[PDB]
């Protein structure tokens, strides 16, 4: 997260860290046994880490659970990143409390102008790499489809939306991939892609979760 602030320990209880010997992507807990992340974060050997703040120190509240299966959307296109969403089933259920909790899926999509909270342990520098130890937060608005399409002509599908600042300076970045974009208490986006991080007129692009709720429900119901 570039231009964000320190969230504060366990203030984002649905945030998870996907770990394979190091943190490589974020995700959101949507129930005690399932996590939603981005398809491009797929790999085998994933350990899901819940209740984290400093990812390099066991401070208490952490729950490390192995993933039993990862289900990448069948229509995910790695060249266009269309349908960039994945569900991860945990080997055992997580214990939910105030520090570890799930986030609700939306019932309707959000409108441009909606202010959302984006969080993660990704890079904090636009020109260079500095990975933080603790969780960073950024409040950002959803942009209109015209501004998004004008920023990324020919690359935005109906399953994506832009959020951020056109002046640059604040944005998600590598390492934040798969993490949450929450607006009014509902998970509306998943950190997917962008051109660089925090560059002027190149806002971040997110997977539009409201378009996948029935898919998520049906898939969880059958697995
Ligand atoms: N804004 C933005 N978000 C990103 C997520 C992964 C890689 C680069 C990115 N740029
Ligand atoms: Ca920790």
């Amino acid at each position: 997260i570039v231009g964000g602030y320190t969230c504060g320990a366990n203030t984002v209880p649905y945030q998870v860290s996907l770990n394979s010997g190091y943190h490589f992507c974020g995700g959101s807990l949507i129930n005690s046994q399932w996590v939603v992340s981005a398809a491009h974060c797929y790999k085998s050997g994933i350990q899901v880490r819940l209740g984290e703040d400093n990812i390099n120190v066991v401070e208490g509240n952490e729950q490390f659970i192995s993933a039993s299966k990862s289900i990448v959307h069948p229509s995910y296109n790695s060249n266009t990143l269309n349908n960039d969403i994945m569900l991860i089933k945990l080997k055992s259920a997580a214990s939910l409390n105030s520090r570890v909790a799930s986030i609700s899926l939306p019932t309707s999509c959000a409108s441009a102008g909606t202010q959302c909270l984006i969080s993660g342990w990704g890079n904090t520098k636009s020109s260079g790499t500095s990975y933080p130890d603790v969780l960073k937060c950024l409040k950002a608005p959803i942009l209109s489809d015209s501004s998004c399409k004008s920023a990324y002509p020919g690359q935005i599908t109906s399953n994506m939306f832009c959020a951020g600042y056109l002046e640059g300076g604040k944005d998600s970045c590598q390492g934040d991939s798969g993490g949450p974009v929450v607006c009014s208490g509902k998970l509306q986006g998943i950190v997917s892609w962008g051109s660089g991080c925090a560059q002027k007129n190149k806002p971040g692009v997110y997977t539009k979760v409201c378009n996948y709720v029935s898919w998520i429900k049906q898939t969880i119901a059958s697995n």
